[PDB]
């Protein structure tokens, strides 16, 4: 018909069955391994690459720190360009250092004890990694040296093995790491979202009401919190150069 | 998904398509903007998945008499041998001769957006196309005689109901001179053609339909081969 | 010849004579409407892509508030991308947050009593929409939420209907619309410029010297001012997810 | 301006082209940037007008004996089944055997000017060309008889008053073999070819140049099909 | 470096590849990572320099019998008059008719590397490919015979010492038939390829390995010309 | 074999191996002069473009100031776009204000006294310009005009003509100008890189130990001090529109 009315919780519904379809796609269409984990990985990234505002890069790296430790490969991290150099970059794989980064996310098919503990160690491996702060030029003078902000973690899936999806188990495997690799926030696209509640030091689970957009809000309004990264000190780099 | 499966990625790729053509019908509520979408989609379709032999566009299609088309949805046309007439950013005018198919994309076939494609299918085919003897590495074929411009309408919906019935099998008879639509498709439902034996329309009910269009798409434009040669000077008659 | 003498003003004259000539041919070339509209409101697009600060955008689009109302599809907006997201984006269709604004125009090829009052409507259906502006977090501290900037609006053209083409009759119509349809500036590239001078509270006309290019500055000028957007509360929009 | 127009589009297309080429002159005080900026109008010009089949750029040609051309402004040339030489980023060296056409680009026409750009196209043309039987769908083509590489002239300007008589058709008289211009453009003027039939060269006043000119090697670059098939092996004797 | 050189240009060809995968093999200490590195550098090499007819990247293959190859590091394949079966962001799945060659680049050679690619190579030509009468300008063709598929292993470095003799020529003759390889290259030592007329393998050291098995590739894919027309119907059997 | 153990300091390695062996390249493969100083120019600008925190841009340019002077070409201009237009762009051909630039760079084949005295002469085209400085609306309010930042000057060469390479001879040549043409920095990629150290007020060298990356590093941590440009009058500029 050529009936008009603009609805904002329809656009939020298309943004999240888009995420859903293709990830569901990726999962039934690629029967390698893989192939079948870089299908769904490019969907999550895609996401953040359309939506975050633009201080925000988002891709798989590794990231390094300035005592020369690294991470393990991080499927989805969320990181500056805008104050920060790469360390390397080859073709398109980078490697970043750690005071460019804002959020790691591991990306799987379903959510399970050991994906949970696995997502832990991956948000763990950045969170040792040392983090320079410099004082900081602007306009208006020079800021001290940032605190260091907290880095966010978290577990992307399309679907939950437990029954129901997001219950006490999923509860229970969440409190498995409540410091260096405690997951801030996750999205089970098929089921619903979680997030830590600092004030109340608990899990919250949010059932439904599009996953992937609420997600996504959750993550915008947390990383506000965060500012800019640090100032980077590249000389404490340099010193590897000998 | 024990395994890999043919069937499974010809439904997925389906599948992409009925959802954004859903979604741009759903999300955009505004005419010109949901049409924007929802042609998107379609162009976005043959894009990826057509030979590179093929480029498809919006554009208008002109002749080296001045006669020019409406707007076409969905032009599917050469470049590797043939020239723009005029390119001002994306807007793109195209030598009737470049032309392999035409479609209009819209939301819902009716009895009026079939007669539209027809009248637009038509526009095209009443253009007049150049044809020179044409070199090649074994010497100089004769003039490639003028190819059928394949024409069709490409839909998320259908009015009617059946969707794919006696309905809109009346509907695609009424135009089987020079605006005779050759397929089409219906995302939500199916896909037709014109079956050329038995002089009759066909409906292909569910089975992919997006890709299913899209393979009897490919299969018929390689009857089709290369555009015909262009005479460009043709077109330099108006320069004086 | 040989010789080689740099020269300023003639950079700003072939800058305007580029949009002057592409916004003739677009007029001339397209006898179809939709497609002449498209080629001229590309013309402006590009000009304010190439020379804006990247801290704007320029690119068409619908805008949404957090209260779910939408503007009129608006020609040319100029937004913030580094600090707000998209709301939706389908393909390079995009509909952006009213706070994300930073100005609006409409681009139609002659000015007239009827199409300033349509600009008027269009400026008047974004000004309407709500903004949120939230405390904002940065190296420094936490500013104060920041009060919301004005949006500035305006008509671009390439010829005026008038003869004088910037006389009277175009002074009458821009005064018809002073509060949320207010025209800010605008161009008619064959004959000069406009500009709103608060400080009289009057429309001043500029004729010739470059009219797109004296434009364009006044422009970047202007927005100076508006500092960046302010800060949105993504979570206003969340509640349309439920 | 009340309807389509053909004229209007290819005057359209020329002027575009005359404009940006006189800002190219006028804005950049500086022979290196007046010079790039120049050249790159033509090659966009190439680049979206002309068949897929054809790249546009500035490249240095050489040949399987070693034989370097100078660096040319404007190559046509193909890439479909011709391999690059070297590619360092934005600098390209392609085979003879690739090239199609080859021009000059400069700001006004001058009997000094002319005479260069007949050096060049002779120097790319006196490169050896290599050439093998030919497989294809049907079996195998004979080795293609070597196409002849067209040469041109491309400005904005001319210093002669007439700008396209005499004095212009003096200098291009002035090589008739291997350095002989085939055609050339004078943005704000004309554009001009040589006559097979009638061994002159031919003149064209106004009438929309740049886009006669285009319309002009279009027609012509036709008659060339496409280059021969080269013999990798025959550079791969540089290898040890 | 008084002049200029075919020689160095080849060198230099080839001292970029040689380097870039060292490179990637330092410095990527993960082995996901550092076969993504060394994959994309020969995949840099191929999209480059090989006509524009091919097409290179990382793919499976699949045919209309919905046998599935294993996924092929570089696959070099048709898309001008091929389809993609598949594709999902980066990745893609192409139909074996379009397929002219498969390689599998890994760090070093060795045994179990030569035996492995033999397998990868053999799975790709054990797959069906259809082939229609081919309508061309002059008419319709006979079906394509079926072209053969080339394969190959690229590698930086080689475990043997010597890199190229005895032992490699083992392991390449480990298989002659499906999985024969005919031609491959060790970046830092030379090249390899299969010489029908002798029926045996044949090693080339030093003398800019990279772009010595660059132009062998070239030629050898001179001589299966373009893919047999596919039959997108005998796919289109998966529909329903 | 199948060890895995990350190194730091191989990838600053491989970074500055890239470097020397594509000028080396350059200078081996071009034998037209034109042709291999575009070669060598476009490496140092990728290594700037890919790996120089995004509010920097690295390009060949043109600078010009508002009382309508010109530099000479420069071969690598590095400078702001977040808050700066172009003066006039055609085509891949820019004309940057001289409010954008943070640093210049002259690239040719090998250092010499010649070469040093005609980098310092690009230099001093450069800063012998006029830039103006508005007061600073932000968030916060709106800060003074910022105090001009300086502009940085270097060489960047693949050799040296001296032996050794980065003797007093070389020393000589850069204390030649220590006013509008001081060079504050450089690279000779076979050899090492240098810099100007302002208290000590002397030059000093440092040899090997990864030149390209070394020289990146001191880059990165100079430009810092400079924080962003000043605020741009383009008003100034459009005293050239009449
Ligand atoms: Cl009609
Ligand atoms: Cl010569
Ligand atoms: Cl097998």
């Amino acid at each position: 018909s050529n009936a008009s009315d603009w609805s904002l919780s329809q656009l939020f519904a298309s943004l999240h069955e888009d995420i859903q379809l293709r990830l569901g796609t990726a999962r039934k269409a690629f029967q390698h391994p893989g192939a079948k984990g870089d299908a769904s990985e490019g969907v999550w990234i895609e996401m953040l690459d359309t939506y975050l505002p633009k201080r925000y890069q988002a891709a798989n790296a590794f990231v390094v720190d300035s005592l020369g430790n690294f991470s393990d490969q991080i499927n989805v991290v969320v990181f500056d360009r805008q104050y920060s150099p790469f360390i390397f970059k080859f073709n398109e794989q980078i490697i970043v250092p750690a005071e460019s980064v804002y959020a790691v996310f591991e990306a799987k098919q379903s959510a399970s004890a050991d994906l949970v503990a696995y997502a832990q160690r991956k948000v763990a491996s950045v969170r040792r990694l040392h983090r320079t702060s410099l004082p900081i030029p602007h306009a208006g003078g020079t800021y001290p040296a940032k605190p260091l902000i907290p880095i966010l973690g978290g577990l992307l899936t399309f679907e939950s093995d437990w029954s129901p999806a997001l219950g006490m188990s999923f509860d229970k495997a969440l409190n498995g790491d409540l410091s260096d690799g405690r997951l801030d926030m996750g999205c089970v696209a098929s089921h619903g979202h979680f997030y830590f509640n600092n004030i109340d030091s608990k899990f919250n689970f949010e059932h439904g009401n599009k996953p992937a957009t609420a997600f996504l809000f959750r993550l915008i309004a947390q990383l506000q919190f965060s500012g800019t990264v640090p100032m980077i000190d590249i000389d404490a780099y340099g010193k590897w150069l000998a």
